[PDB]
């Protein structure tokens, strides 16, 4: 038979089914994956078994010799997983499962095979790197304030408003300076002064441009091609791409 851990994951996600929740089923089944991936049980295995392996493990290639999986799930997320199930399923085995999981993520090695597991996955999972979609995003959005000014929209006074905060600002500007590929750098700028921002902010204020974008193409009161254009280059992969990147950087910040 399998691992009980693995038999355990099939019968939560069912009794889930039966309680009619399942909001947490697709986590579990990244878990399960994880689990299952032969580069996360040489990980554990070696962990588990030979002590004096000290620091960090991720620098090595262990991905050339064993397959992983293509999602991640970060500790904290499947902690708070297994939490909320635990109280959701209030019957005997379900307990007793859930705790049986909770154990197993409290274990030290558990905690440090997965979370090297996921520093080289990470690296591994990705499709082909995005391009940008234009090399100039900061005179593209110059040019759509321009159309917007004599407007007089207040969906277009927002917009410009936003299109003028620091931090959408070094957005841009990062963007573009990525985009050059030759310029070494780009991400620095979104750290400098006022315009570094909490990435949710950030990820708020972008939607947002996005959302009075669409809108204001909707309303067929002005030319459609520059605002349709920003709207791509900021939902655009390699914008996602430098967001996410962001957020990450912006996790690992340390203030001593």
């Amino acid at each position: 038979e399998k691992m009980q851990v693995l038999q355990v994951l099939d019968r939560l996600r069912g009794k889930l089914q039966e309680k009619g929740d399942t909001t947490q089923n697709e986590k579990l089944s990244a878990f399960y994956e994880t689990l299952k991936s032969p580069l996360f049980n040489q990980i554990l295995t070696l962990q588990q078994s030979i002590k004096q392996l000290k620091g960090q493990l991720s620098h090595i290639p262990l991905e050339v010799l064993f397959q992983g999986p293509v999602k991640i799930l970060e500790i904290e997320d499947l902690f708070s997983s297994l939490k909320h199930i635990q109280h959701t399923l209030v019957d005997s085995q379900s307990q007793e499962d859930i705790s049986l999981l909770l154990q197993l993520v409290q274990n030290k090695d558990f905690q440090n095979a997965f979370k090297i597991h996921n520093a080289i996955t990470v690296h591994m999972n990705k499709a082909s790197p995005p391009f940008p979609l234009i090399s100039n995003a900061q005179d593209l959005a110059q040019e759509v304030q321009t159309v917007l000014k004599p407007v007089h929209h207040k969906e277009g006074q927002e917009l410009t408003a936003l299109l003028n905060t620091p931090h959408i600002q070094a957005l841009l500007l990062a963007h573009d300076k990525v985009a050059e590929q030759e310029m070494g750098g780009g991400l620095e700028v979104l750290f400098q002064g006022p315009a570094l921002v909490e990435p949710l902010g950030l990820e708020r204020d972008v939607s947002r441009a996005v959302e009075l974008l669409e809108r204001l193409q909707r309303s067929g009161e002005l030319p459609p091609q520059k605002l349709q254009a920003l709207q791509r280059v900021l939902q655009s992969r390699f914008c996602s791409a430098i967001r996410e990147v962001y957020e990450q950087l912006y996790d690992t910040l340390d203030i001593t």
